[PDB]
């Protein structure tokens, strides 16, 4: 309920500071590429936090 | 000392490789050179993104403003 709303609060904070350094690091790329890139990574975080932590290999993980 | 540096640089580009990879799989229009671009700069960034992934996005804020 309102526990897994704060769930996508958590989400959303990170996507959007996210969109930021990308917007500020990647010549060229549009705001809404950036955005769609951004929820991608943080809807997947702790798989990403793995990979980014100590291996790539934990990427793996995501599904699709 | 520098083969760990060596070893280091390595891991950062077969990261990039993977992230390059993962985001053109699943981010629809992004280009191949965009991802690439983003993947290279997270990999050389991975302490703070680790971090900001982690637990606390606000580890971003330690990013320094691009060059």
């Amino acid at each position: 309920d309102r526990k897994l709303a704060d769930a996508h609060d958590q989400m959303l904070e990170l996507a959007e500071l996210l969109t930021d350094v990308l917007i500020k690091n990647v010549p060229g790329l549009s705001e809404k590429h950036a955005e769609d890139a951004s929820i991608y990574m943080a809807k997947n975080r702790a798989v990403f936090a793995a990979a980014f932590k100590n291996n790539a290999t934990a990427l793996s993980e995501l599904s699709e």
